[PDB]
């Protein structure tokens, strides 16, 4: 009579402030009552960071890699005012940092979309999932810049000509990049293209950067051909090289529902829409194998502040629910778990088509009529959402 | 009695915007006014035909006259070579001109009430100026890449570690810029400024940047507070600088009507929300009495193609109206004549007035309500509204 998906092996980060509370509300209500989990649990609260000397921080990292499938609840990361709240031993490093020095690979950032929120293009009515992959210094007067490769075999030296400052000086820099670095990021790019079932694109300046952005096209098309081109026509999708110029015309004529690789922020544009709530980020490991989930957002203090003081909160909590929702259907292609799979989606659409029944949290109102219009009516509270969504996945899972 | 302009440069184009460039000066401008006009044909065809002499003889033109008004040029590539049995692969004239004259090219597109916009926050224009290379090499296997200055006054050398290669190849680039470009940049968004009477802003990444981007911040400030800032607080307008992340988040709460010097493309944005035809692209000289104002798309060749046939079309001139309506604006500002002022006002206000009275191009139709549900009866045909545009003119200038 448990009547429960066997969901498998799922690390999962907790947090601090509005986002935790969140965190828990979301296992209680949404995951647990319907799904079974070996759970590896980590507590990335800032306290307990404190207390193990960020130890679990490394823990949480290391089960990551083994287990294959993480998600994460947003954290505190230190600075100068945050060591004098909690009384830190140290200004700690970003948990976010540490875990993606220790997995690697790209970070990809999906929006939620609804049919009643509006968009910055009104076409886009399926998401568009972005992926993003120096020494400078002051010419004080007239001379020669040039930048130099010297081989470790010890053969000649190669000399270029960046500028002959012949009147004035100016300013002057070098960049780089590795190749492997580009392979982690066209492998990861492929990886994620067939995990979401739609095509690929990269865009690059290689009409300008001939080389710099030429390596990144080259490498791109070798792995493609001869890695992942068939698997692409079995899920009738492809992958092609656009100039970022093509691509952003091409992007906006589009109506989404396609994966874009970036040579070069999402965030800021997130911000400036005030749609922080409703935006993922999933770094994907160039191995295919491992996944770390959760929101774009942070902790929302402003909102925990209110909490405090015993106050009503209107904090979103669809891109943390997404954050598992991805995380799940990650797990449901490793173990060829169809059930999982339907529940993740389900989870997915139940989320949707709350918002696009009228029932909302505070931002979501705000974006429809502007915040100045927005009366209580209009919206529910953190708690009151929550209860919503429960009630309708219920339903759904019923049918 | 018309009124008399004053010199004018004047560049004639290709395909579908030299139709439209046409009808611009028969129906908008030459009733109205009289001009010492000095007309080059930037033509593909005359330009082939003169070894692309009349381009050069046009750049030193504005030069002298310091008014520029251009027709969108076709820029061979090799089809057009085939298609036009070109001598040579001709630079772009664009390029001919702007190495000639320098200085920055600023964009502002035109807002109508009834037109859409991709921020509904955005009420007033935003006027975006970019800066303009670099050597780039592929790095074959492991070793050291190192960027090394070396004075000509004979002084130490100096090195700096760009990257050692341990486990593999890749690339290496060495970017620059002179401190006259960045002193021209300066000035030109200085001028802009003042001109159109809105604040400035300067975006960088000198957080990451320190040295490079922080040099374009140092040389604006220096730059704004030795010769302009008592010129800037005379009109109630201000310069500041901001970071690209805070800028672009300020820029979208923001409700327009300020320009924006970007150190870091707006033709793509234009073309990807199909309002190519409503975006005005302006050459601004450092000197401040120079300027070369244009369209910031091209010769629309697509819609040429259907008039080669015999098909109707609907081609937006609005953009091309207004690097006329522009160019005229400095001209009188030049020569203060208040008659060419009020012209120049008068056609940007009909031009407006007329889309939003709600007769406008196919282009703007679909932007309003989506290209799948235009009707005929929704737009007017490229000849249709330019004629519409000439009957609300002559109102305009009756009632004054
Ligand atoms: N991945 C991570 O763990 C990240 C870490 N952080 C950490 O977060 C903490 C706080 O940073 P802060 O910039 O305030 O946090 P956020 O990035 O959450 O931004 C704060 C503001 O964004 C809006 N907002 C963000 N998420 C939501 C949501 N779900 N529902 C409603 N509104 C939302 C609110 O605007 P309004 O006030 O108008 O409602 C809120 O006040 C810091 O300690 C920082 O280090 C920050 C970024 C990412
Ligand atoms: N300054 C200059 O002289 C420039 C020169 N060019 C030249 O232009 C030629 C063609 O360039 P192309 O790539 O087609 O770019 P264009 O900007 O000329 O046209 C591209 C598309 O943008 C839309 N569009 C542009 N202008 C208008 C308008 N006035 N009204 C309505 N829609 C418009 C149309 O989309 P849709 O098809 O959907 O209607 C059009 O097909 C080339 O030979 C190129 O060298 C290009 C850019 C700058
Ligand atoms: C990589 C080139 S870049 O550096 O110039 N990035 C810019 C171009 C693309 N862009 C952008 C696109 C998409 C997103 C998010 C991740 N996905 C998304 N899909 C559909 C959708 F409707 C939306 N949004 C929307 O329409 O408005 C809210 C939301 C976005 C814009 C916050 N997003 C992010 C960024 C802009 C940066
Ligand atoms: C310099 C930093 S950048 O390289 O990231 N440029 C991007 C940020 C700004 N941006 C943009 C802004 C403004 C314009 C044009 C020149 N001006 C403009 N003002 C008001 C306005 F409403 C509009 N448009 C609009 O709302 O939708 C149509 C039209 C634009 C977006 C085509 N424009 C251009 C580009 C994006 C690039």
């Amino acid at each position: 009579m448990s009547k429960k998906i066997s969901g498998g092996s799922v690390v999962e980060m907790q947090g601090d402030e509005m986002t935790r509370i969140i965190w828990e509300l979301i296992k209680e209500k949404l995951i647990f009552p319907y799904v079974e989990l070996d759970l590896h649990s980590y507590d990335l609260g800032i306290e307990n960071r404190d207390a193990t000397n960020d130890q679990v921080t490394k823990d949480a990292a290391e089960a990551i890699k083994k287990h294959n499938v993480g998600v994460k609840c947003a954290t505190i990361t230190p600075d100068e005012k945050r060591v004098e709240e909690f009384k830190l031993k140290q200004m700690w490093k970003s948990p976010n940092g540490t875990i993606r020095n220790i997995l690697g690979g790209t970070v990809f950032r999906e929006a939620i979309i609804c049919k009643n929120i509006p968009r910055l293009v009104s076409g886009w009515v399926k998401p568009i999932i972005i992926g993003h992959h120096a020494t400078d210094f002051v010419v004080p007067g007239p001379g020669k810049v040039e930048i130099t490769y010297t081989p470790s075999d010890g053969t000649q030296k190669v000399t270029y000509l960046v500028h002959n400052f012949e009147e004035g000086g100016g300013v002057a820099m070098g960049m780089y990049n590795q190749d492997k670095s580009i392979e982690d990021f066209a492998h990861s790019s492929f990886q994620m293209a067939l995990s979401k079932g739609w095509p690929l694109y990269l865009s690059t300046k290689n009409t300008i950067l001939k080389k710099y952005d030429g390596r990144f096209k080259d490498i791109f098309q070798e792995i493609y051909d001869k890695q992942y081109k068939s698997q692409f026509e079995a899920q009738k999708i492809w992958y092609e090289h656009r100039l970022i110029d093509d691509m952003v015309a091409q992007a906006m004529k589009s109506e989404g529902g396609f994966i874009w690789a970036c040579k070069n922020q999402s965030d800021s544009v997130a911000q400036g829409y005030g749609s922080l709530g409703m935006m993922t980020s999933v770094l994907v490991c160039p191995d295919g194998k491992t996944v770390e989930a959760e929101a774009a957002h942070g902790t929302v203090t402003r909102h925990y502040r209110m909490y405090q003081k015993g106050q009503e909160t209107s904090t979103n909590p669809i891109a943390s629910i997404f954050a598992w929702t991805r995380g799940l259907a990650h797990r449901a292609k490793l173990d060829n778990n169809k059930e999982l799979a339907f529940f993740a989606n389900a989870l997915e659409e139940v989320s949707i088509e709350t918002i696009e029944a009228g029932f909302m949290t505070k931002d979501l109102a705000a974006c429809i009529k502007g915040l100045p219009n927005v009366q209580r009516s209009d919206y529910l509270n953190t708690f009151e959402f929550m209860d919503k969504l429960g009630e309708n996945l219920k339903i759904k899972l019923a049918q």
